[PDB]
């Protein structure tokens, strides 16, 4: 009965070691894969300064484009009545 | 002793379920990790969609920038003009 144990549990005892070496190596894994993880929230603030850089720019563009249009017209009314008068 | 070692016995099953678990996490972590990494060509994919568009922007308003200052000097330049005659 004292035997029957100890075999059962010299197994058991290299089958601990048998898993702390499957968890040593999915913890060192885990520490390439936390440095990789890191780039992630920097790739994304990326994103959304491109997208806000855009976004103001195209703003800027349609803004600019109603004034230039808006200049032309007064433009042309004052080139017209200028003419009238020299 | 008989009852040392069923006690030791039990704490070894008990701890393969305790690194089982562990080994069971960590593999768990791993898949939730490669999810995460999957968004990486994408952010990237993302940030040159704005980049070039951006870029594109920023182009587009230089030169209706150049084209307003330009009418703005004739149209000032114009108002003197006028202003000669009343």
């Amino acid at each position: 009965q004292l035997e029957d144990l100890k075999q059962q549990l010299q197994q058991a005892e290299e089958a601990l070691v048998a898993k702390q070496e499957v968890i040593d190596k999915l913890k060192e894994e885990a520490e390439q894969h936390n440095i990789v993880m890191e780039t992630v929230p920097v790739l994304k603030a990326q994103a959304d300064i491109y997208k806000a850089d855009f976004q103001a720019e195209r703003q800027a563009r349609e803004k600019l484009a109603e004034k230039k249009e808006l200049l032309q017209e007064q433009l042309e009314q004052l080139q017209r009545e200028y003419s009238k008068l020299k």
